[PDB]
């Protein structure tokens, strides 16, 4: 069920990322693993791997990992490479990271970015706690932009 979100950005599950043939077939060399329990695939290089060590629940905190996750995805983009963002099921933790990436990159509202990812991977269903952290993330980007002279 591997989903291409942008040409350099895929969203998927643990089963996707551990499928060597699927990964090699699609030339995916970077992995952003949003989980504590999912393993790095043996066939992925440490320098092309990043973990966001979070559990999927109503109290887990994703906010301060968002800017570094986005930076990682842009490192792949600069290297002309594709990155997959995944968690266990690829419907909550990883999905929220993909949504935040689109928000920041395109200056899209959290509503529109959620819909953008949801349209391409209809199975996503991020828990409300993560969706709320997206709202707070957007609020903070708007204040950062304000300082840059963009009210």
């Amino acid at each position: 069920g591997l989903t291409r979100i942008l040409p350099h950005l895929y969203l998927g599950s643990q089963k996707d990322v551990l499928n060597k043939d699927l990964m090699t077939q699609n030339g995916i060399s970077y992995v952003l693993n949003a989980s504590n329990s999912c393993p790095k695939p043996d066939f992925i290089c440490e320098s092309r791997f990043m973990r966001v060590p979070i559990n999927d629940n109503y109290c887990e905190k994703l906010l301060p990992w968002l800017d570094k996750s986005i930076e990682f995805i842009d490192k792949a983009k600069l290297s002309s490479c594709q990155v997959i963002v995944h968690s266990l099921a690829g419907i909550s933790r990883s999905a929220t990271i993909a949504i935040a990436y689109i928000m920041k990159t395109m200056g899209m509202s959290s509503d529109d970015a959620y819909r953008f990812v949801k349209d391409r991977r209809p199975s996503i269903s991020p828990n409300f706690n993560f969706l709320g952290q997206l709202l707070e993330y957007e609020r903070s980007l708007k204040l950062l932009a304000a300082l840059q002279g963009d009210p």
